[PDB]
């Protein structure tokens, strides 16, 4: 549950990290780019950025 985990994990967030608010709306190649650095994939790639921008919203109360 979890979850979860974490999980995340990350040594790549941390370089997402600053790639994410560069600019946040990864290509297709710059994903597979960046994935070839190392150890990045497509999969994960997304999923942070996505759940990782999620938490940006928000707000929300939003909160």
């Amino acid at each position: 549950r979890r979850k979860k985990r974490t999980s995340i994990e990350t040594n790549v967030r941390f370089a997402l990290e600053k790639s994410f608010l560069a600019n946040q709306k990864p290509t297709s190649e710059e994903i597979l780019l960046i994935a070839e650095q190392l150890h990045m994939e497509k999969e994960v790639i997304r999923v942070w950025f996505c759940n990782r921008r999620q938490k940006e919203k928000r707000i929300n109360p939003c909160s």
